[PDB]
């Protein structure tokens, strides 16, 4: 089981006071519960509940996340990782943190943007807006890796846009977790469509790069308009569907490098696929966000090795970009 470490932000944690990275003695500082009235009711995520709200004291709009009771640690590793991303370029922004009534539990108040469905919006997003959006998307990946934070969750539904006045946010938390070399994390994060292979083939020494297999997730989703590229029925499956496009050669390559041996099962499912060309995901209806320089950028960000997919800022450097104005 051969080790690895991230190639950027390495032991940006390691450095900075104990204070920074160890939410665990983390002291949550209390805000008055009655400047808050709910509004109607947004999402149940089953690991909280989300409420459209409004602070009485100045009558604006916020959100309130009021978290479900399971487990103090993930509750504070939560908020300690918003309150250090206070500020960041693209990052949602806690405004307060005020203890619930009724759940007894803590209620986080975030400030409002108005986001549209993005089954119903980046399936009406122009080339030039694609591009626009991935960079934002890019400016927040950026500057939580370069804080020594990995998102962890990537995918389309937590990214609030307001295409109106063209502002994006990355949202919920609540997967977030601290960087640390060496570090085994548990592989059992991200959403099924978005999830690395790293995180596939129970490799548990993973980084930031987690993220971005994620992003080349949603791009391949939203240029080949195909949502989303990778659909498999189960985790095992998942895998399968990320060969019949990436090919199992390099698969094996991947998890050889690494020492990593498939379980069993991921023998006798899996077969013997070639790595296609994307020009075959190409056609008439998609052709007018496909260009050289999109393919270019996919190409990097998937990729069965975390160790070679770009960086974050690497991809912000990306000929892809070129066309997005400032």
């Amino acid at each position: 089981p051969v080790p690895s470490r991230a190639r950027v932000y390495t032991d940006v944690n390691t450095h900075r006071p104990r204070e920074y990275w160890d939410y665990a003695s983390h002291v949550v500082e209390w805000g008055n519960q009655d400047d808050y009235q709910l509004v109607r009711k947004l999402g149940r995520g089953k690991y909280s509940e989300v409420f459209e709200a409004i602070n009485i004291t100045n009558n604006e709009k916020v959100v309130v996340k009021i978290l479900k009771p399971v487990k103090k640690n993930k509750i504070k590793r939560e908020i300690k990782i918003l309150e250090n991303l206070r500020g960041g370029p693209n990052i949602i922004t806690l405004a307060d943190i005020v203890k619930d009534p009724v759940s007894r539990t803590p209620a986080l108040v975030f400030e409002h943007v108005n986001n549209t469905d993005f089954k119903q919006l980046y399936q009406t997003l122009t080339d030039y807006d694609i591009r626009f959006y991935m960079y934002e998307i890019l400016k927040a990946l950026d500057y939580c890796h370069s804080m020594g934070i990995m998102h962890r969750d990537v995918k389309p539904h937590n990214v609030m846009i307001d295409h109106e006045h063209r502002k994006l946010r990355l949202i919920d938390w609540g997967l977030a977790e601290f960087y640390h070399p060496g570090q085994e994390y548990n592989v059992r994060v991200a959403s099924r469509y978005f999830k690395g292979p790293e995180l596939l083939v129970d490799y548990q020494m993973y980084d930031y790069s987690l993220d971005m297999w994620s992003l080349g997730c949603m791009l391949a989703s939203m240029i080949f308009r195909k949502e989303p590229f990778f659909h498999g029925h189960d985790n095992y499956d998942q895998l399968v569907r990320i060969a019949k496009v990436l090919g199992t050669e390099d698969l094996y390559d991947y998890i050889d490098k690494y020492n990593i041996e498939l379980d069993p099962r991921f023998n006798d499912i899996l077969g013997r696929h070639s790595r296609k060309r994307w020009e075959r995901f190409v056609h008439s209806e998609n052709q007018h966000l496909v260009s050289p320089e999109a393919l270019d950028f996919l190409d990097k960000l998937l990729r069965y090795d975390h160790q070679s997919r770009l960086t974050a800022r690497e991809a912000m450097e990306h000929p892809y970009f070129y066309t997005v104005v400032k």
